[PDB]
């Protein structure tokens, strides 16, 4: 995610973001980010949860007409051609920042989402007849792809860094309480800068890919930004004792990923919704994964009488 950008488009562009009622989405598609999905459920207070809140969660979108397609992560982007960059690296700058202690906000980000919890839900959602993508990398990147390309209405994450990726649409707490919306357009006109120059913006403010300046916060990175431009325009002015740039600073290789990331094709994708199997379902969910036989019956004929 961008630190403090949800709380940054509050106070400066409070219009970009609008709170709706579930009810007022029916017949909507939107491509919910799978893998984030996925972390909100197994983070939320062996597991199953993550299968609970799949079936439950999806079970409700359809109920209210939301026709949701899942996008699941692929390889991690790698910035530098040398190293490899794995996901579980940021799970360690969890661990270092939860010992010295947001004790609860740092336990949070050890979670793993697991090979077993991907090809779990993955089944599941076969069974049910939702349709599900493989994103090349990020899957916030593909859900604001799909939603450029229109083939869906909102990209459905809880990831800020989606904006960051060109999602023009963003909708907020649709697995959670209102649907928060987020319209990239709005934030780009009241900042007064373009996609590029708000891609270094949430470099400043921090992005899981690279640091971001000591010493200069929030506010004071909006100004900057609005003043110069570019991330190489503001190291080019600033005091190098008062504030340096950290050691080996891959903010280029940032920008390049936010700007151009790896993204499916939309047009490979032939979305379709099916007829949920209520047979291979109950097999699955209550044979093989000891769920209650009645409230997994229960689920499957809401999701059935949502289709027709
Ligand atoms: C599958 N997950 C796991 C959680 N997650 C987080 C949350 C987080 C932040 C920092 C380190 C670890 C996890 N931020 C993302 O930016 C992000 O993309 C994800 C994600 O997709
Ligand atoms: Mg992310
Ligand atoms: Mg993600």
């Amino acid at each position: 995610g961008i630190q403090g950008l949800a709380k940054l488009i509050a106070d400066v562009a409070p219009s970009a973001i609008r709170e709706n009622d579930i009810k007022s989405y029916f017949g909507r598609k939107v491509a919910i980010d799978a893998s984030m999905s996925i972390y909100q459920f197994l983070i939320a207070v062996e597991t199953t949860s993550h299968l609970m809140g799949m079936f439950y969660r999806t079970i409700r979108m359809m109920e209210n007409g939301i026709k949701p397609v899942y996008v699941f992560d692929g390889k991690p982007p790698q910035l530098k051609s040398g190293e490899l960059a794995k996901r579980s690296e940021r799970r360690a700058e969890a661990e270092k920042q939860l010992q010295q202690a947001e004790v609860e906000k740092f336990t949070k980000r050890l979670v793993k989402v697991t090979k077993q919890h991907n090809d779990e839900c993955k089944h599941l959602l076969s069974l049910m007849g939702i349709p599900y993508l493989d994103a090349p990398s990020e899957a916030e990147a593909s859900c604001a792809a799909l939603v450029k390309a229109g083939k869906v209405y909102a990209a459905a994450t809880e990831d800020m860094d989606c904006l960051t990726f060109g999602s023009p649409v963003l909708m907020r707490h649709l697995t959670a309480l209102p649907i928060q919306e987020f319209h990239l357009s709005r934030i780009l006109q009241e900042l007064g800068l373009n996609q590029e120059q708000f891609v270094d913006l949430c470099i400043l403010l921090g992005s899981d890919y690279c640091e971001s300046i000591r010493g200069i916060g929030p506010k004071r990175a909006v100004d900057l930004i609005q003043k110069h431009k570019s991330i190489e325009e503001i190291v080019r002015r600033l005091d190098p004792n008062k504030y340096p740039v950290p050691e080996n600073w891959l903010h280029k290789e940032a920008h390049q990923l936010f700007l151009e990331p790896e993204v499916l094709d939309p047009e490979s994708v032939e979305l379709k919704w099916s007829e949920p199997n209520e047979e291979e379902l109950i097999k699955f969910m209550c044979g093989e994964k000891q769920f209650s036989e009645e409230r997994i019956r229960s689920g499957v004929k809401r999701l059935s009488k949502s289709r027709q």
